């Protein structure tokens, strides 16, 4: 039977309360900017490590309109670059100023029914999921990139326009699950 299905839109925003390992906790709802970009992310991933440049940016130029929070959900005792002190070194290096989150048991990325990194799930005003997949179309090298997917999905919430029709799925490594944890997909 159909199992693990991705998040449709228009679907409400899953809240959730997580620790920074900078210090304090955070609760996705609490975050009132008029669009909340939340992204599955880690630090050691080729295709974050491309694109975690265009995030910051973005939340940068988008301050008081769209809050971002990163969320890392890998298993970093298999993974030790995953870490949360790693977090801490990871978000100083990159400037990412937003929260950057560890999902611990691993149960928000369920919830999410997330798969890779970096995922992001774009929400608007009524806190209804507008834009869900990539960051970009070539997240691994900025030099390759054609369409930056989530930066027009932005923009064209900000006109009052629907972000393309056409769904840009995520393109990333797949989520460290813990042993057990492993998502079971099917189709039908």
């Amino acid at each position: 039977m159909l199992q693990y299905p991705e998040l449709p839109l228009e679907s409400p925003l899953i809240d959730a309360e997580l620790p920074d390992p900078r210090g304090g906790r955070y609760r996705l709802s609490q975050f009132h900017e008029p669009l909340l970009a939340v992204v599955f992310m880690c630090n050691h991933c080729p295709y974050v490590k491309g694109s975690i440049g265009e995030l910051v940016a973005l939340a940068e130029r988008y301050r008081g309109k769209v809050a971002f929070v990163g969320i890392n959900a890998n298993d970093y005792e298999k993974y030790p670059e995953d870490a949360p002190e790693k977090m801490a070194a990871f978000a100083e290096e990159h400037g990412i100023f937003f929260p950057y989150l560890l999902d611990e048991t691993q149960e928000v990325a369920k919830a999410y029914r997330a798969l890779r990194t970096p995922e992001v799930f774009l929400f608007d005003e009524r806190r209804l999921l507008r834009y869900h997949g990539r960051v970009n179309d070539n997240p691994k090298d900025p030099s390759k990139v054609q369409s930056h997917d989530l930066e027009a999905a932005i923009e064209a919430l900000l006109r009052g326009e629907e972000p393309p029709l056409k769904e840009a799925p995520a393109i990333g490594c797949t989520i460290k699950w813990r042993p057990g944890n492993e998502p079971e997909v099917r189709i039908g």
